[PDB]
């Protein structure tokens, strides 16, 4: 009764390779299940983070670079404008030859850069304004300074488009990075002198005097001015509350709450908002309603801005737009980003230009390179069984809800109802395939050039956000998927609640045709109850079946949610990470991904002992001395096997809403009773604390 196909020998070879038999289960299952996939797989010297996840998406690239690269008579024009975007990308040789002028001549458009401008005040400065600054490199590049605006889903009305307001981003990963010393200290020196050697080469090119001292003035002003911001900023652990978030006024109200005073002047709402909008034609009124999620931040802003003239706010604001365009320009300028890419990942080497070619090319145009991937990898055959799964693991979860004595009554019956209620997406959408002219149409006003790399993805930063922008007016289209299908990942969406599982993932370890339902179960099974487990989570439970934030909780089966959900925070706020240099994972922050790995494994073992009662027990596999209960358990840790290089690992655990594999993998089993019972493990050997958490 052992497997002997070619397909069950590399299957077992894989679970026995990554696998460490020298480490005891009980004591650290991640040891166990990924020790030798630690020792088999060592970081690529352009890899942040490595694990099986990466490696299946260095191999989606591959696929990528081979049905990219080579044009075809027969291929359609959506097609051939995919193939001359990717051209356009990898000719190092056309890039280099043209040094920094691509971006040199497209600065003005923001405003320029001051440090590198011969004389900014008397170019620029006499029709600079802070709403027309913010405005132009939000609406054409995407880059939000300062203020961020965008448009985007109504929480309370899914049907909608608003606009939105709230804090922006960082130079660097997260806010705590500005405190500079000891972890951070590397990375806010590796910053300064990046802005310092990109301001020298532009003057350079641009044939201006180089002052060292009068530029290291300019950037050391540049990150005093952000260290203020990003400690205006509210903490993420603030803002888990989507309720809490929501804050809806008009523009008159924002105006009246929230003024600004820059270089003397009054900030103009109205100015800001209407130079955006313009782009699309839209007028925005004062009476317009807005989403507000950081009234404190822009408060905290009103005492910063007055003191920074406007050289030294537009060489923040252009610095965060130059740092991003660097890594497209020559060599020289891609160079410049050594010791600040160091700082944040650990890499020594940016990755292979064919690699983030097609990536790019993925990211910028998914339903031509999805279509493209499909009909080269994909088993179209796959979606049947998957939608199989989902149904089985959908119904698990509702009848999980009568073992939960922590819920009354009335909120399990709207809990099932929000689970009927569910949308599923499996692969691609038929269209980007079956549909030629609609694929055609999607990118008409797009025309690359085959020796303007540059110039392409300028287009494609102003064609992304105009096409963004225009949906204000519009109902939000309920068949757009929210993910491109050549992607190794599955998504939820609170506002259409809906669950999406393309191609990419599809595939080995997580599923395939040729491999045992104990794997299957254990590898997109746990991932599709961990999509579904989303819909209930922190963030999750406040959305109703239609997608609106509404409270649908009864106050005491609110109250019971929070005191079971604080189990997990503080389980994996106890967590220390060793690659971190010992640092604690954020328990608030991951909660949600935690109650949704908790949960998903959970539905999807029961799912599995379901299926063995009604089919029957499976073949072993051969050269491994398990039963399926504990295949189940090491397919599901090797789906998460990885490692991190230390600067990465500092970085993520302040910015990855999700743990670290090897602790989903310990968090995980840990709370799983059913896990300690298949390896057998003593009540309170570490995988098996008496003390477990529970949510669903
Ligand atoms: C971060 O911002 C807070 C305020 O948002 C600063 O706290 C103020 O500090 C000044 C000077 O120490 C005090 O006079 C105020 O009373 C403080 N206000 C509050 C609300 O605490 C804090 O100093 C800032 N930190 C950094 C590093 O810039
Ligand atoms: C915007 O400003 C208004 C006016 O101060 C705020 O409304 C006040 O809220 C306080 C309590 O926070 C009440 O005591 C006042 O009666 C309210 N006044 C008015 C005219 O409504 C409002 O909360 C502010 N918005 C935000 C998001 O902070
Ligand atoms: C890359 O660009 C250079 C300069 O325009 C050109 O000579 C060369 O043929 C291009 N390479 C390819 C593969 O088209
Ligand atoms: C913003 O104000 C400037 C000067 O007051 C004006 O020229 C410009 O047209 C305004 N923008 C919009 C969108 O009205
Ligand atoms: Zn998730």
């Amino acid at each position: 009764g052992i497997c002997k196909s070619s397909d069950c020998i590399k299957s077992a070879a894989r679970l026995i390779q990554n696998m460490d038999a020298t480490a005891e289960p009980c004591t650290d299952f991640f040891k166990y299940a990924c020790g030798g996939w630690l020792k088999r797989n060592v970081i690529p010297e352009t890899s942040s983070r490595y694990s099986n996840f990466d490696i299946l998406r260095d191999e989606l690239e591959v696929i990528l670079k081979d049905v990219l690269q080579e044009p075809k008579t027969e291929d359609i024009v959506a097609v051939q404008k995919a193939k001359t975007l990717y051209r356009s990308c990898v000719n190092e040789t056309a890039i280099d030859s043209r040094g920094g002028q691509p971006l040199l001549k497209l600065l003005p458009d923001v405003y320029g850069w001051p440090v590198a401008t011969q004389n900014w005040e008397q170019t620029y400065g006499t029709s600079w304004s802070a709403e027309k600054s913010i405005a132009q490199l939000n609406s054409k590049y995407g880059k939000k300074v300062l203020i961020n605006f965008f448009v985007g889903t109504d929480d309370k009305n899914s049907m909608n488009h608003i606009i939105h307001i709230d804090q922006p981003r960082l130079g660097l990963p997260s806010r705590d990075y500005y405190e500079c010393t000891g972890i951070y200290k590397e990375a806010c020196t590796a910053y300064v002198d990046f802005m310092i050697a990109v301001a020298k080469l532009i003057r350079q090119e641009e044939g201006l005097p180089i002052d060292e001292n009068q530029i290291s003035v300019e950037m050391n002003k540049v990150m005093e001015l952000e260290k203020e911001i990003a400690n205006a900023t509210t903490k993420s652990e603030d803002r888990n509350d989507p309720m809490l978030l929501y804050n809806k006024m008009t523009l008159a109200q924002i105006q009246n709450n929230f003024s600004l005073e820059i270089n003397g002047k009054p900030f103009s709402w109205s100015n800001f908002t209407n130079e955006i909008m313009s782009t699309v034609n839209i007028n925005i009124p004062n009476e317009e309603d807005v989403v507000v999620y950081a009234p404190e931040y822009l408060i905290k802003l009103k005492p910063i801005l007055t003191k920074y003239s406007p050289r030294d706010l537009q060489n923040l604001m252009s610095w965060r737009f130059i740092m991003d365009l660097v890594s497209s320009l020559s060599r020289t300028y891609k160079d410049s980003r050594n010791a600040f890419r160091k700082a944040l990942y650990g890499t020594t080497s940016e990755s292979a230009t064919w690699r983030r070619c097609a990536n790019y090319v993925n990211g910028n145009m998914e339903n031509a390179v999805g279509r493209l991937y499909v009909e080269a990898a994909f088993a179209g055959e796959s979606k049947h069984v998957v939608e199989d799964l989902i149904a089985q693991i959908r119904e698990v979860f509702i009848q999980t809800l009568d073992d939960l004595t922590w819920m009354d009554a009335e909120t399990k019956k709207k809990a099932e109802e929000k689970a009927l209620a569910i949308k599923e997406r499996i692969g691609y959408p038929d269209d980007i395939v079956s549909n030629d002219n609609k694929l055609n149409n999607e990118y008409l006003e797009l025309n690359y050039k085959e020796d303007e790399y540059f110039e392409n993805i300028i287009q494609n930063l102003k064609f992304s956000q105009s096409k963004q922008l225009k949906k204000l007016r519009e109902k939000v289209d309920k068949d757009e998927w929210i993910t491109g299908a050549a992607i190794v990942n599955a998504f939820y969406s609170s506002g259409r609640n809906q669950i999406v599982f393309p191609a990419g993932i599809l595939q080995p370890p997580f599923f395939s045709a040729q491999q045992s339902n104990s794997l299957n179960y254990g590898g997109i099974g746990m991932v599709i109850g961990h999509e579904i487990t989303h819909g209930f989570d922190d963030n999750g439970r406040n959305f109703n079946k239609d997608g609106d934030l509404v409270d649908w909780w009864t106050q005491q089966s609110a109250n019971n949610f929070k005191e079971q959900s604080q189990c997990m925070v503080y389980q994996y706020g106890n967590f220390s990470w060793d690659l971190a240099g010992g640092q604690h994972l954020n328990g608030i922050n991951t909660l949600g991904e935690n109650i949704a790995d908790n949960g998903g494994i959970g539905q999807a073992y029961r799912a599995y002992q379901n299926y063995v009662k009604k089919n029957g027990e499976e073949k072993l596999l051969p050269g491994i001395d398990l039963n399926h209960k504990q295949l189940f358990f090491l397919n599901f840790a090797q789906v998460w096997c990885g490692t991190y290089r230390p600067e990465y690992a500092v970085n993520s655990i302040k910015t990855d809403v999700h743990s670290p594999g090897n602790f989903r993998i310990i968090g995980s089993l840990q709370n799983s009773v059913e896990f300690s019972e298949a390896f057998q493990c003593p009540k309170n050997s570490y995988m098996n604390p008496e003390k477990k958490c529970r949510v669903w």
